[PDB]
């Protein structure tokens, strides 16, 4: 009942999957550098679920925050990187169902426009950076 | 509840602050700011048939807006600007109107959030010199 | 009552004026205004059935603009630029309405109201050699 | 009547002139003006099962305008430059059609109106060299 | 009649030129003008149903553009730029059709008609080494 | 006949050349263009259901450009540069079809057609070195 | 077939390929580009209920992008640019959804081709060091 979309980066970093089985990601926060031009931590909340699942070092001098109705789907989902095992996550746009909006970081080096849909969870893996993000939507 | 509350942005700072009236929803909100500190100051709201003016903050910046809200009309589009950690402000609010009505007040330099939309029933946050963190509050 | 009352802004200067004709809404409306003070100095209203010309402040200003309003015509977006506190003033003017119509009077330095929308019934306030004040009237 | 006049704009000066007909609209009108002063100069009219051409002012500018109005094409946004006062003159025109036609005579440096909409039956005002003042006519 | 005249712009010069037919319309139009005199020179037109080419002028211009018209296609928007007076002369034309398609020919420097709308049946005027004059004629 | 044939524009030059084929459309059109004499050079066209490919012209130009053409897909805008005179030659072909795929080739500095609409069904004129001539065949 | 063929544009050099699976579509395209040459270099492929990665091509260039396409998703836009001619190279590709997504890989410089549309099935063509020629391929 999940679609995966391609995890875009490098091989570093710790391990992550979040996904609640019969709920979908309410909240979603992202952490940049200007020094860097990378992301370095990924915040996410659930339906009817308080606690939040967090991943990377939150070291940046940016976040933004979507929150996202229980009704609404992501129409438009690009993030940038740079590829290679040595790659990196650099920036985030997410456009919804009802014309809200978020851009993070920076689009200097390769692009993937994903799978569109409701959002149910995120993958990839972090430490002082994003090194990989895929993203995943039900089915 | 038949409320939906949208994460408080900003410190843990100031004298905590909720505004919502029984079966009520915002007909006036107005944001003070400042150009020399890039904060929000001061915010006053009204609900629908009541007078009274809730404030909180003080009231020292430059700028003011003021944003009147019809019976019928939400909010479709809601930004708010923050510095964010546990030392942190409120510096910002973008609000869009299901009547094409919008404001901007204050700065939008470090942190965002884009919150939920809705029916604005009411805010709740914390105050003193500055709006240190601030949350809106829709009907469901 | 039959009438929604958007907020009085600018300061408690002037002389009160308040233009509104039972059953009638305003037909035309004229806003005067100076480059030399970036103020609204003297503002003219014409109701529906009404040959008669209403006026307040000294029309004293370098600019002037006119909307006719048609009948089945209303305002859906009004923003009103003015100097907050005792001291204050109106400063401009920026109306839009139901047919694409528009006009923009004075200046936008200070503060901002995007006030309510609706059939423009009348206007209250406050002038002298400036409009002090200004509140647009609605019909609900 | 069965008519909406729009304020006239301009001057005091030049002989007043009223072109309208019985159950007849404006199928022509005519627009001169200058380079050299910014002012119109001269305006002609045709009706609808007519062909007198009423004229007024002095044709001595360098530019004009000819808008053609098809029996059931009605005027959705009409804008008349013109400069404020006793000493006052008419400079510039805009119309817009519900047929998607417009034209643009003169200069709008000064004062503007933005007139009521509707079928175009009349004009009046006041020319001599100039046009001095000049008001719009529609059907109810 | 059944048929619309548009009015005749340009000087009083050349020798008179009416293409029409009955029960017909204009199929086709071309347009020779000049960069060296910035002048239409000579007009093209061909009807439904006759295979012949109706011309008036000298082709002599540096540029042609030729608008073919579909049976079912209207002109939705037509501007004809001239020079005024006796010695006046057609400068250009921009047609628009209900298909989208347009044409620009020539100079559009002194006056301009926005004329009449519809099915282009015809076309009638004055011309010799250059366009004096041109009106275009449509169906009721 | 079944066809709509739009002017040839161009010269008198070339071989001539006519490219239809019964109860079948154009599926793909390629034109070549140098940058050097700013013409048409060369054409190639295929048809639905037939796998030959239908050549004139030389193909000694700098760039090409292919449109493939859906069942469906109509011609709703077409537009071809041309030198005109006995002497003549295609300089270039602007289309867009029915679901907003374009194409641009050469230049458009002297004349210009904006053709029929409709299903491309075929083309004819003449070439050599250059395309002299060139006129589109649509559906009726 | 069940299938469409949109022409193979570039080059005859490389070792072909294509990629296509018995009832499925693509799910999933990446091209990599470089700076330095202005071509595609190298490309990846995965196809509905299949997790094998088809790619041909060397994986040099300093760019990527990735296309992933819903089940539902179709392509309404296509543009690949190429150096045509025996010795020709594929130098960038444009894709655009029936969902409004789009990317935009190369240069495009030369030649182009606007494809034909609908649900992406496979591709084909040439690639060794460089992207010498690409073909895409649609459902009925
Ligand atoms: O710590 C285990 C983890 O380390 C390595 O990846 C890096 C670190 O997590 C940290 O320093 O930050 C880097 C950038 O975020 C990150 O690449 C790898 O050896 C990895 O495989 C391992 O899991
Ligand atoms: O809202 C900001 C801040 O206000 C209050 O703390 C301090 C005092 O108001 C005053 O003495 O000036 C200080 C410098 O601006 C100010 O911090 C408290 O309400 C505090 O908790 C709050 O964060
Ligand atoms: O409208 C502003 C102001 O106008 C009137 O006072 C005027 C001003 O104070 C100043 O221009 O000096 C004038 C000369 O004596 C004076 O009229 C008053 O109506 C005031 O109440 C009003 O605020
Ligand atoms: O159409 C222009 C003009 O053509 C004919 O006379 C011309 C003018 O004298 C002048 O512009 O130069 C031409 C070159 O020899 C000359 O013929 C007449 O038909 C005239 O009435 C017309 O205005
Ligand atoms: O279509 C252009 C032209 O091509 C052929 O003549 C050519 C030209 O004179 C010139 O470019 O030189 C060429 C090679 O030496 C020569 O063939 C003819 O087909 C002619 O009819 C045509 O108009
Ligand atoms: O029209 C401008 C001007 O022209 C003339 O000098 C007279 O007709 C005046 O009465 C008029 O004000
Ligand atoms: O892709 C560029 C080039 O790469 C290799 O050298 C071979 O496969 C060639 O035939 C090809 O043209």
């Amino acid at each position: 009942n999940y679609i995966y979309s391609t995890e875009v980066g490098g091989v570093g970093g710790t391990p992550f999957t979040f996904m609640q089985e019969s709920g979908t990601i309410t909240s979603i926060k992202f952490n940049w550098s200007d020094q860097y031009k990378l992301l370095h931590h990924i915040e996410v909340k659930f339906i009817n679920n308080a606690n939040i699942y967090a991943t990377g070092d939150p070291k940046g001098n940016h976040e933004v925050i979507l929150e996202i109705d229980d009704d609404e789907t992501i129409i438009g989902s690009v993030i940038g990187y740079k590829k290679g095992n040595d790659g990196r996550c650099t920036g985030v746009k997410l456009t919804t169902s009802k014309g809200k909006s978020i851009m993070a970081g920076y689009f200097e080096e390769s692009l993937i426009t994903t799978y569109t849909g409701k959002l149910a969870g995120i993958k990839g893996g972090a430490g002082s950076d994003i090194d990989r993000l895929g993203l995943i939507f039900l089915k």
